[PDB]
Parts: structure tokens; sequence; C-alpha cells
């Protein structure tokens, strides 16, 4: 290979290539995707931190250029969205993030803990009633929970879980997938639908108020806060995607990785108090996002390597998280790892994940109830888990499990 084993869209096990890259070419120009690929912890954290030099404005630009058909569909369909927050830059970013944070209050979703817990228990019970004692932590638990949670917060109809998963799959594929022009066409139609619904919900809040995040955002604007209807709709476009896709993945990975480390699953059974540190280590070792993008605003350097104004940068947090310079025996999963929260799976700096607490809350509750109700849980077999191809999102498509009668 010419890129040290790195295959940009191959999500099944990228960590040996990350390791090779850190040692051999820590800042590597990859012409196959058009980015400087960055793999060391210190280089990645410094780049996140320096927002004045490295803009996030390309974080939502498609990795593969939008072809003619998709372009026509989305133009004809009134698609005018780009980024609610992640790819905005100051001063717009600063203004809109502050308004989002003030509506997205911690006390608002922690009041959903009992509903989330009851929901988890219901799914576990339904799974255990299966006619073969075989389950899948993705379809039988992780799929629904964060989705219903974020839909409830935003004020969307919870019967639309399957629709939002289709819209979410399409955003993930369109923007970070290796799609042909023809493959972009169904996703384009879905993105059009998605954006129309975001706008519809802002209009509905204007007309009828409500008790949710959308209505709160409209009430802020009504009280004089500077945020337009297009910006509120864009915050919905953001939250109705970012607010569940990666948490579904996280919950899935919690079971995938822990069930593969029986000694540590057993520790969790024995002491449920270890679960939050366990989630920290799953986030380091198996974060939902392994790479995120930046754009150089001027000639600069990363790790001593010259980067041109306008060059794209792919920061591989999945690699940062294994860097021996920051994490001793970094390739090993260890729930007791004291500095696991130094991980960069939520980013760092001005765009740092808005919903990180909500995501950890749901992972914790899932682990608490599943370990309580099915301590004998284990993987169906080895080599039974595949990952969808994507530049940035590392998504196990299933986690087949079984248990004792
Ligand atoms: C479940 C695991 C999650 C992971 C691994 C994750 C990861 C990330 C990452 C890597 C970023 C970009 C960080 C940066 O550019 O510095 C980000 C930003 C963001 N995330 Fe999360 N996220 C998760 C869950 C959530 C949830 C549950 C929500 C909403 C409830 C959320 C909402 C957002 C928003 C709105 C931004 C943009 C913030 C900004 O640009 O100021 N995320 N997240
Ligand atoms: C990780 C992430 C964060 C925000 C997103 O949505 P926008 O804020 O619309 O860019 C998408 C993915």
């Amino acid at each position: 290979t010419s890129h040290h084993g790195y295959q940009p869209f191959d999500m099944h096990n990228p960590f040996p290539a990350y390791k090779e890259l850190r040692q051999e070419e820590p800042v590597m120009f990859d012409e196959r995707i058009g980015y400087w690929v960055v793999t060391k912890y210190d280089d990645i954290k410094t780049t996140f931190d320096d927002w004045e030099t490295f803009s996030s404005e390309n974080a939502q630009a498609p990795v593969r250029k939008r072809g003619p058909q998709a372009t026509q569909i989305m133009t004809d369909g009134g698609f005018t969205a780009y980024s609610g927050l992640s790819a905005r830059i100051p001063p717009e970013h600063t203004r809109i993030r502050a308004i989002a944070q003030k509506a997205f209050t911690p006390r608002r979703y922690k009041a959903l803990e009992p509903d989330i817990r009851a929901m988890v228990i219901d799914r576990v019970e339904k799974m255990l009633a299966n006619d073969q004692h075989v389950g899948d932590m993705v379809s039988d638990l992780a799929y629904d929970i964060p989705t219903i949670t974020i839909l409830t917060l935003i004020g969307a109809d919870i019967s639309m879980v399957d629709t939002y998963k289709r819209w979410s799959d399409s955003r993930a594929a369109m923007t970070w997938g290796d799609l042909s022009d023809e493959e972009q066409i169904p996703h384009a139609h879905n993105l059009v639908e998605y954006w129309q619904e975001c706008q519809r919900m802002v209009a509905d809040a204007h007309a009828h108020g409500g008790d949710n995040l959308t209505a709160d955002l409209v009430r802020a604007q009504q009280e004089g806060q500077e945020i337009t209807d297009h910006e509120i709709a864009s915050l919905l476009y953001s939250l109705l995607f970012a607010g569940h896709e990666t948490t579904t993945t996280l919950i899935s990975n919690c079971f995938r990785v822990l069930l593969d480390h029986p000694e540590q699953w057993q520790a969790i059974l024995e002491n449920p108090k270890l679960i939050p540190a366990a989630v920290d280590e799953v986030l380091r070792y198996s974060g939902s996002i392994v790479g995120w993008r930046r754009k150089a605003l001027k000639d600069t350097e990363i790790g001593g390597v010259a980067i041109k104004e306008g060059d794209g940068v792919l920061l591989l947090m999945g690699s940062a998280n294994r860097d021996e310079a920051r994490f001793e025996n970094g390739e090993e999963f260890d729930i007791s790892r004291a500095n696991a929260r130094e991980h960069l799976s939520f980013g760092f700096g001005i765009h740092y994940c808005l919903g990180n607490m909500l995501a950890k809350l749901q992972a914790k509750i899932c682990l608490e109830e599943v370990t309580r109700l099915v301590p004998s849980l284990h993987l169906v077999a080895d080599k039974a888990i595949g990952f969808r191809e994507n530049l940035s999102f590392r998504v196990p498509t299933s986690v087949p499990v079984t248990w004792n009668a």
C-alpha cells in the first residue's frame, strides 16, 4: 500500500493503520480523499484548539462532490440547509451556539431519565421474550432509545422514529459516504424531506407554541434574541441528526466491546458504579466518530508539516485516542483507565459536543438495566459484526447476542 494501510472508508478495524500512521507519517497527504490525514494526539488537540487558524466550515461539505442529479433534486426541492452549528464559524457560530445551549438545558433531559430507564427495561423484556433467545443490541435497543429521546426533546412525533433513521442514514451517507452520483439520488430525496420537516416544525411552533426545544427557540426569538427561522430550522436539522445517530452507535459499542472483554463485563456486573468510567473508555476505544474535518484559513503547520491556505484536514480522533504519548498501552480496552476522559471523541474547543452528557446518560442507563436484567448476556459468535463504510462514522450494523434461558 502507499498510505500505510489506511483505507479512508473502511471502518471495520482502522487501528493498526492508525498506529502505523502515527509512527511513519503522522501528517499524511491523502490524495484519494483530498485531505491531510492527522493521527497524533497532540497534533490533533492543538488543531481543534486553534479555531482561528483551522475553521470547521468544511465539516459538513460532502466528501464526494454532489453529482448533477442530486444537485437538481435538492435545488428543486428547496434544500437550503448546510449546518446548524458544527460547520458554522464565529461570529454566527458563537451567537447561535449560546442560544442553543440556553434552550438545551441539562435539567431538561435529566428529567427524562425515568422515561429513558422505563423505555430501556421495556425493550429488554421484549428482547428476552424472543423465540430463540437471540437478540441484537442494535435493532432491539440502541436503534430506538436515543431517537425517541431526541424526538421528545425537539417536539417531533415519536411515531416517526423510522423516518428519522432513514433521513439520518441519508445525511451520514451523503456527506461522509463514498457515493457515486447515482447512489446519491435516494439520499438527495430524503435530505429534501428532512429539511422540509425541520422548517414545518418551526412554522408549527410559531402558530401553536408548545413544550419542547423548538417552541423554546421560537419563544427566544419572540423575546428578542437574534436568531432567524432559517437558523432555528437549521438547529433542528442539526439536533435531529447529531442528537441520536452517534448515541445509537455508542450504546451498540458499549455492548460490542464489553461483551468482548468478559473480565470487565463481569466487573460491571459486580459493581454497577463502574459503568460511567466504562462508558468513558468505550468512548476512547470505540468512539462513534473516528475522524472530523477542518480547513486551513492561512498557510500554517501541523506537527511541523507545512499546510497551505485552503487545504483540508482530517483529524483522526480514533487515532488520537490510542496514542501511546497520551494513553499508556493505548490499544487495550481498560475500563479502569484513569485518564480516559482525555479522549477526543467529542472533539475539543469551541465546537465541543453540545450533547455529550445526554449521550453518556443514555449509555449508562442502557448498561445499568441490561447488566441487571441479563447478566448472562454474551456475543452470538466472533466475526459476526460488520461496520458500514464511511469516512467519519464507525457504525456496527448489528451486535448479535444471546443469553441463558
Ligand atoms: C453519542 C455520542 C456523540 C459523539 C461521539 C459526538 C461527537 C461530536 C463531535 C466529534 C463533535 C464535533 C466536535 C468539534 O468539532 O470540536 C460534536 C459536535 C456537536 N454535537 Fe455531539 N456527539 C455525540 C452525541 C451528541 C448528542 C446526543 C447531541 C445532541 C443532543 C450532540 C449534538 C452536537 C451538536 C449540536 C454539535 C455542534 C456543536 C458546535 O459546533 O458548537 N452530539 N459532537
Ligand atoms: C457530529 C455532528 C454535529 C453536528 C451535526 O449537525 P450540524 O450542526 O447541522 O452540522 C452533524 C454531526
